[PDB]
C-alpha cells in the first residue's frame, strides 16, 4: 500500500492551475514523465488519479471493476451532446438503446455503404491540391479538417458543409467550434460564477440554438420528405433496439449527429494531420507508404477492397496513433471499493483518467525506442500486447467510430501518397494546439503533383 | 500474360527428378538463378510455382488473396506435428484457438520470464568451451543444437534434455530427426507405396511413438504433480481461449509440444551457426559486435535488459538470416482465381512457394553488394521495401517464436563474444546441409578464452 505522488499545488486551488495552459494534455504529460506511473491531480471539489503504464492501465480497463467516467471536460461537452453516445453514462437507458441500433451503421462491413461519399470528399481534396500554384503550399489541419467535417456529414445525414467552396467555417461550425472552445475554457476558471463570465455564458446557449437548429431541421425535413438514403440519420429513423423495441427519438438522433461531427472534426483531422506531419519527417517511410499506393490503387479512384489492401498505410496510422492518439485521455470510475496495482486504494466512485500517450510511451512495452516513428511495430499487430495500445477507448465504451475513422484515414491518406510527392519546405517545428484533440498547428508542405489523373 | 519457364523435365516425372538431391533448395536457387523471378515446378499429381523477386513477393504476401499452404512438406511433417500452430490450416479452429491462447507467451514481454533459464543453458554452453584444452576445435552446429534443443525443452516444459552431457542425441532426438529425415525423404520418392519403402514405413511409425511417448508423459506427469511453472506447457494447460472460451485439449498440447521442440532443434540452431561462420568470415564484423558484447555486458551474467541493448548484435542476427534463412521458404494457395503480377493469371487453390534465399538476393532490393555480409543493412527497419525480407515468413501464419529465437540467439552470441576471441584455424569452406532447415555442416573453429568470470 503505497502513498500516490502529486504535482505541485497553489494553496487552495490544489493543483487547477496547472490546467490554466493552452497545452494542458502537454502538460499532463510532462507531470508523468516526472512522477511516474500514477499521480492524484485535485482541484476543489475533485480528485482525479492519472494513469500512465500498461501495468496500472490494463487493470482499469477490466470492465467489472471499472466503467467509463464523464470527465468534468465531458459533462460539459453534455451540454450540446445531451445523451448521444459519448456524453452517455452506461447505465442510461439512451446509451444501450443507441448502441444497439448504431453498432450494424459502423461495421466494417457498413463501410462498404459509405465509401462512395468518403470518395467524393477525397476527390475534392486531391483535386484543390492539384489546382494550387508552384508558389503555394498547403495548410494540413485546415485542408484534413474540411475533409473530415465534410465527410462525416455527407454520411452522416447527407448535408454538404462544402468546407472547400470557403475561406472560413460553415457558420454551424463556428458555432460548434465555440461551443467546444467554451467547454475546454470553463475546466480552468475558479469561480465559473464570476460574471465576467456572463457574456461566454450568453454565446455558448446561442452556439447550442445555431447547432440544434441546423440538426433538427435536417432531421425534420428528412422525415417529411420521407427520402431513403445510405447515410446515418436513415439508419437511425428507420432503427430499432432489439432489446427495448423502441426506435431513438429525434432529440437523441440530434445529439448523435452533433457527437458525430464533433469526432469528425476534431480527432480524425489530427490523425491525419499527425500522420503527414511523421512522413514528411520520415522519407524512408513515406517512400514505402507512396510505393504501396501506388501499385495498390490501380483504378482511378479507389474501391473498398483495394483500402483495405492498404496494410502499410495502416501501420503509418496506427504509429501516428500511437506517438500522438488525438483523443488523448479517457475517464474511469471504480464500481467499488478496491485495489489497483496492489498498491492503491480507490473508493467506489473514484475517478481515473488514462492518460493514452504517455500509456503508448510506456518503455516496459514498446523498448527505449518510444519516441522514433516506426510504422513496422505494428507490420504484425499479433505482437501488441493487451491494452497497450488504446487510442479508441475500451471495452464496450470504445469509439464506435474507429472503422469508419480508419477507412477515411486510410484511403484519403492513400490517394495523397498516390497523388502527390511532399516537401517540408519550412522544416516545420511541431507545435501542438489543444481543443477537445490535438492538431499540429501552423503545418504546411508543398505538394508536387505526379500527374495521374483522376 | 505470359507463360512462365519451367526447369527440365524428365518425361513422366516431370521436375520431380531435380529434388533427387541432398541440397534441393539450393538446386532450387541455381534454378532460379538461370529461370528469374518465377518458375513452375511439377511433379505427378501437382504444381507449385517458385517465386525469387520482391516484385511478387509482395504480391503473394496478401492476406486477402493469398493463405498459407501446407506444402507437400509439412503435409508429411503432420504426421508426427499434427494440427498444432506450423502443420495447421488457417481455417482449422485449433489454429486460431491456439494462436489466441499462445500469442501472451510468446511476447517480448514473456521473453522477461524465459530469461533465465536461457542464461541456464547458455552458461553451459560458455563453460564447455571455456574447458577445451590447448588443441582442441568447436564443433558448431553440433555445439548450437545442443543449445538450442535443450533451451526450448527447459522453457517449453521444463524437461532437461542435458545435450551437453551426451555425444548421442537423447532418444526423443534420435526418433524426432528420424522422423524429419523420412519426412524430407518422402519428397523425393516417385513411387512412394513401393515396399522397398516399408522398413521407412515402420520406422517412421516407432519413431512418433517415441516421440508421443515422452511428451504425453511430460503432461500427464505435470498435471499429477500439480505444480506451477514459468513454461509455456503451464501457460498451456491453464489457458483459455478468449474468443471460444476453450483451453487446448491435452493431444494438440502434445501437438505444439513436439512443433516448439523442432523449431529449436532445427532453424534456431542453423541461425546461430551461420551468425558465427559469418563473424569470422568477416573480422571487422566480429570486432565491432565484440566491442558491442564488452560495453553492454558487464556483470557476470546478462540480464534481459543488456539482451536488448545488444543492437549491433541483432544486426548481425539479421545480416545472417538475409543470407542464409534457415527456413528458406514456406507456401500459399490462391484464396480466389487471381492475376499476380499483371503477367501470370492463378486459379483458386493454385500453390506459391516463396524461396526465401533468392528473395534476399534481389539486387533491386539489396544493391550490387548483395552477397557481401552487411549488418549495417539493417539499422533502420523503414530503409528495408515491404515484403524484402522474410525469414519468420507472413502475416497472422508468420513465426510465433521469432521473439524467442531473437532473444535467444542474441543473448548466447552475446556471451560467446564477451567470453572468446575466435579463429578460423581450418578455413572453412562453406557446406550447407539441408534438412527441415538448412546448417553449415562440418564448421569447426577454435576459441580462445578472454578469461573473464562468470
Ligand atoms: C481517429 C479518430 C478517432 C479517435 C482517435 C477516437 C477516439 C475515441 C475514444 C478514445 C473514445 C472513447 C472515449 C471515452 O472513453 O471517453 C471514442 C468514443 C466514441 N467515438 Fe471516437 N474517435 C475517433 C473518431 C470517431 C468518429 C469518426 C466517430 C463517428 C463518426 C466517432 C464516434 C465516437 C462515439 C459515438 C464514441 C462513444 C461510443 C460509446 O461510448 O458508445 N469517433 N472515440
Ligand atoms: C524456438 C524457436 C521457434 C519456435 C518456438 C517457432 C515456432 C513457430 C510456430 C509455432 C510457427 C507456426 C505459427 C503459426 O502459423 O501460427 C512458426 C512458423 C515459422 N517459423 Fe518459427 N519458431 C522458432 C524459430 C524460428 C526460426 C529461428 C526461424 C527462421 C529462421 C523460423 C521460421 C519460421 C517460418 C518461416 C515460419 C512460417 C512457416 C510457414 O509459413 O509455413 N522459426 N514458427
Amino acid at each position: 500500500i503505497k502513498e500516490m505522488p502529486q504535482p505541485k499545488t497553489f494553496g487552495e486551488l490544489k493543483n487547477l492551475p496547472l490546467l490554466n495552459t493552452d497545452k494542458p494534455v502537454q502538460a499532463l504529460m510532462k507531470i508523468a514523465d516526472e512522477l511516474g506511473e500514477i499521480f492524484k491531480f485535485e482541484a476543489p471539489g475533485r480528485v482525479t488519479r492519472y494513469l500512465s503504464s500498461q501495468r496500472l492501465i490494463k487493470e482499469a480497463c477490466d470492465e467489472s471493476r471499472f466503467d467509463k467516467n464523464l470527465s468534468q471536460a465531458l459533462k460539459f461537452v453534455r451540454d450540446f451532446a445531451g445523451d448521444g453516445l459519448f456524453t452517455s453514462w452506461t447505465h442510461e437507458k439512451n446509451w444501450k438503446k443507441a448502441h444497439n441500433i448504431l453498432l450494424p451503421s459502423f461495421s466494417q462491413q457498413a463501410m462498404k455503404g459509405y465509401h462512395a461519399m468518403m470518395v467524393d470528399i477525397a476527390v475534392q481534396l486531391v483535386q484543390k491540391w492539384e489546382r494550387l500554384n508552384a508558389d503555394e503550399h498547403i495548410e494540413v489541419p485546415e485542408d484534413m479538417t474540411r475533409l473530415t467535417l465534410d465527410t462525416i456529414g455527407l454520411c452522416g445525414f447527407n448535408y454538404r458543409f462544402n468546407s472547400f467552396y470557403r475561406d472560413q467555417p460553415h457558420p454551424f461550425i463556428t458555432s460548434m467550434v465555440r461551443a467546444l472552445d467554451e467547454a475546454m475554457n470553463k475546466l480552468q476558471r475558479a469561480n465559473p460564477d464570476d460574471p465576467a463570465y456572463d457574456e461566454n455564458k450568453r454565446q455558448f446557449q446561442e452556439d447550442i440554438k445555431v447547432m440544434n437548429d441546423l440538426v433538427d431541421k435536417i432531421i425534420a425535413d428528412r422525415k417529411a420528405s420521407g427520402e431513403q438514403s445510405d447515410d446515418l440519420l436513415t439508419h437511425m429513423l428507420n432503427g430499432k433496439d432489439p432489446e427495448t423495441g423502441e426506435p431513438l427519438d429525434d432529440e437523441n438522433i440530434r445529439y448523435q449527429i452533433i457527437t458525430f461531427l464533433i469526432a469528425g472534426h476534431e480527432e480524425t483531422s489530427g490523425l491525419l494531420s499527425f500522420a503527414l506531419y511523421f512522413l514528411v519527417k520520415n522519407p524512408h517511410v513515406l517512400q514505402k507508404a507512396a510505393e504501396e499506393a501506388a501499385r495498390v490503387l490501380v483504378d482511378p479512384v479507389p474501391s473498398y477492397k483495394q483500402v483495405k489492401q492498404l496494410k502499410y498505410v495502416g501501420m503509418v496510422l496506427n504509429e501516428a496513433l500511437r506517438l500522438w492518439p488525438t483523443a488523448p485521455a479517457f475517464s474511469l470510475y471504480a464500481k467499488e471499493d478496491t485495489v489497483l496495482g496492489g498498491e492503491y486504494p480507490l473508493e467506489k466512485g473514484d475517478e481515473l483518467m488514462v492518460l493514452i500517450p504517455q500509456l503508448h510511451r510506456d518503455k516496459t512495452i514498446w523498448g527505449d525506442d518510444v519516441e522514433e516513428f516506426r510504422p513496422e511495430r505494428f507490420e504484425n499487430p499479433s505482437a501488441i500486447p493487451q491494452h497497450a495500445f488504446k487510442p479508441f477507448g475500451n471495452g464496450q465504451r470504445a469509439c464506435i467510430g474507429q472503422q469508419f475513422a480508419l477507412h477515411e484515414a486510410t484511403l484519403v491518406l492513400g490517394m495523397m501518397l498516390k497523388h502527390f510527392d511532399f516537401e517540408d519546405h519550412t522544416n516545420y517545428e511541431l507545435d501542438i494546439k489543444e481543443t477537445l484533440t490535438l492538431k499540429p498547428e501552423g503545418f504546411v508542405v508543398k505538394a508536387k503533383s505526379k500527374k495521374i489523373p483522376l
